[PDB]
């Protein structure tokens, strides 16, 4: 009985008959007290931190373990700091923290129903409910995936399988290259997925985006015609609802109409912007999404669910059985549910439905509508700050709570603007304790604000522009 | 502005300046106390548990949320029950629970260094150490993945890219079908991977396994030769260290040698059996694994890390930059580290390294060696029990703490054996409070014991056979 031996610490596991209740309660409380201290005092740590691994033979002491946690926390990025305004990575909702505690504690497996009796059923039903908010219709549904890249991968795998019947024989027999279309501003997980799917990164054909970083439907139509002429076999168009760099939304209805005209799978990568389904004031921006063949949506971004939390939704969930699931005996439960492992890229999977369901209930649709509004308000203040300053330039109009801008100062030649913006970013972080990201975009370095932290204020944005004004004179 | 609202509960987020500190502490404490009650009393719940879903307009109350947690726990499978002896799914190490609490609190992202300054470096360094423990050499390392299926996918994607130079142009132009070889007992994530990679499920050619469910080397050589004669293009052999159903280990050194003789990528799926690296008494079972081109290993199974925790290791970690990573500017920190999203299937990714690192430190290599030995002793007790009962048959020799066996009673014709075993399994659960799984194997229904719960005892195994004896009329 290993847990009686001198070879395991008394608290290595939790005795299911309570025999080490007191000792585990103590260890758990130390971690809990420490994490809560770090989080209720998060503003004491900056948005980014200032900075010999061996697996020990013998059990580490509580002191070593607590010190490691302390060092792990102190050396981590800190989106909780009101100054953290640079990424689609938010401080987590409290119930998402607690949801993951519960999930880890019960340690169920989304691979199959018998390994996750309630969570599998909860996830299937919750995702049907969400697919309904997107307007996908009564056959719609999907699966949670560990990150949006996997959601896009699985959407693209289904589009491919549908077009080429490739589940069993593969795609190596093809005389014509399969290709997909996406905005020149669409997410890189498309190229990574295209590589993984056997299509190659070059199978993702870029469609011109406007000055406001939205896909150009006229150019979509042109690229499809060009592809056919070159003897390629288009099978999918990806529209993006909230691009990663600038946060803009493609014209989903127009793009979707073109895809449908040409018999192409219509996927909407709504990883970020999908959260607008909870805002009546803003969801008109997603008009057209209801006719998608599939949708990628990431609650871990604008719904504040602790990473990872993402899903792929299909307007006809049965497609996962016809053009994804590998040949195998089909065992459905008496209440209709199926093993989720058969119809996802992953087999074993963490129960993300716990944090998702708990966060959605604690915040509510109105809670998210208000957060979404405040996000837009903060962003509009940044837009106005940039308009007021002639040495700054916007990337273009905004569609979400994201503002990409940069310095283009006339006291420097263009070739020096990348150093100016890197330097401004460094200065804002060092002296302002304000974190902006600095993506490459349109061949240059642009500053990027993602206004997500619930505790970011007008004053933080004003502090930013004062530092920018100092840096520029 | 939102947190100063009627529209948000005072505890929806944690105020970074402490202004909701007391309310947060109490909510957290109620969930902590409830979860600890459920776990310290887990044996009160059976191994298996005995609408409509609406996203509310308004914030749920604390009472509703706590009740939902109670309902979710009570409706979940319960591997902490000493009777739960049926799957590669363990009760979690205490520090792995706590690790996920820490990871979710700081909510960093493994996608890039900038988003996980400490965790990215800790993961890269830790997996280099683990790869070294598998004996893969100085250049070896890898990445954590959300599950072993992804680890297998990534390893096969690399094998494919190396063989066919397919990162940019894909594989559609190929005139010969790419194929891989794996034991007829190997994991289905190979077929799913093969489908995903564009090879098709049928690209996975099954190799005959012995009566003890280990891959036959002679049949492997024949299948490779047959593939080449059939116009196909072999590029990878997958050996399995701990098959999912029976827990057996392919002869890794012999299979590796044959892979190498034919110039094929050698991948070892050690999802389960890779935990033997922490056991001096049993790690010889993995001999040969040190020459693998890649290894899949799942701490979430036999190292008790709460799901998910898995990795893919490469003997040359550099291969991820040459034959996987998509064309892009290479950002590299001054201390050498790279953005991990560029060299994984996933982009954004939960920080699994936290619970992995805390659990490995708390249990230690000595701890795992003890856990593993006791697993083998329980498995050996099941084997002995089966051998004593003529109406039961073992699937074959065991290589790990897994025993697959079934009834083959001579008082029934063979076509009734599936029902007998299904009835036995159902009776063990209902009457014995003992969970065995019941996979399809060799065309029939087999009982399957995975002896993982550290609180599973000889008494449990004895109770199991008592029930078995009663069901069969002694
Ligand atoms: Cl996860």
């Amino acid at each position: 009985n290993a847990m009686d031996s001198r070879f395991l610490p008394a608290t290595a596991f939790i005795d299911p008959e309570g025999r080490n209740r007191n000792e585990v309660e103590r260890l758990v409380q130390q971690v809990v007290d420490l994490i809560l201290a770090k989080l209720t005092g998060a503003a004491e740590r900056p948005p980014m931190p200032e900075t010999p691994i061996t697996i020990p033979e013998a059990a580490a002491t509580e002191a070593t373990l607590l010190q490691a946690i302390r060092d792990m926390v102190d050396g981590s990025m800190n989106p909780a700091n009101p100054g953290y305004i640079g990424h689609m990575d938010p401080m987590p909702a409290t119930m998402a923290i607690l949801g993951d505690l519960v999930a880890a504690a019960v340690n169920n497996n989304m691979l199959s129903l018998e390994m996750s009796p309630s969570f599998s059923r909860l996830e299937t039903l919750l995702l049907r409910a969400i697919a309904g908010l997107f307007g996908l219709g009564e056959q719609a549904g999907g699966v949670l995936t560990s990150g949006g890249s996997l959601a896009n991968l699985q959407a693209l795998a289904v589009a491919r399988n549908v077009a080429f019947d490739s589940v069993e024989p593969g795609i190596t027999g093809l005389a014509q290259r399969p290709v997909i279309f996406a905005s020149e501003a669409a997410h890189t997980s498309l190229q990574k997925a295209a590589m993984l799917l056997g299509l190659g990164t070059a199978a993702v054909i870029p469609v011109r985006a406007t000055a406001d970083s939205r896909m150009d439907p006229e150019d979509l139509r042109a690229r499809i015609d060009q592809a056919r002429g070159a003897g390629q076999h288009p099978f999918c168009v990806v529209a993006t609802a909230g691009t990663t760099t600038t946060g803009n939304i493609d014209p989903l209805a127009e793009i979707g109409a073109i895809a449908r005209e040409h018999g192409l799978w219509f996927h909407v990568d709504a990883a970020y912007g999908g959260a607008l389904v909870f805002s009546e004031r803003h969801r008109w921006r997603l008009a057209g999404i209801e006719q998608a063949d599939s949708i990628t949506f990431n609650p871990q971004k604008w719904l504040y669910v602790a990473k990872t939390c993402a899903m792929v939704l299909f307007r006809d969930a049965g497609v996962l059985e016809r053009a994804f699931r590998i040949p195998a005996p089909q065992m459905r439960a008496t209440d209709g549910f199926i093993n989720l492992g058969e119809i996802g890229v992953q087999g074993t999977r963490h129960a993300d439905v716990v944090k998702l369901w708990l966060t959605l209930q604690h915040i509510g649709q109105q809670g998210y509508a208000r957060l979404i509004d405040d996000g837009y308000r903060l962003a509009e203040r940044v837009v106005e700050g940039v308009r007021q300053r002639p040495f700054l330039r916007l990337a273009g109009e905004i569609d979400t709570n994201i503002v990409c801008f940069r310095g283009e100062p006339d006291w420097l030649p263009a070739e020096r603007w990348d150093d100016w913006n890197a330097a401004l970013q460094a200065l804002l972080l060092r002296e302002g304790k304000i974190f902006l990201s600095l993506p490459v975009y349109r061949g240059g370095r642009w500053l990027r604000a993602v206004l997500l932290n619930p505790y970011t204020t007008d004053a933080v944005i004003d502090a930013m522009f004062k530092q920018i004004d100092r840096f520029a004179g």
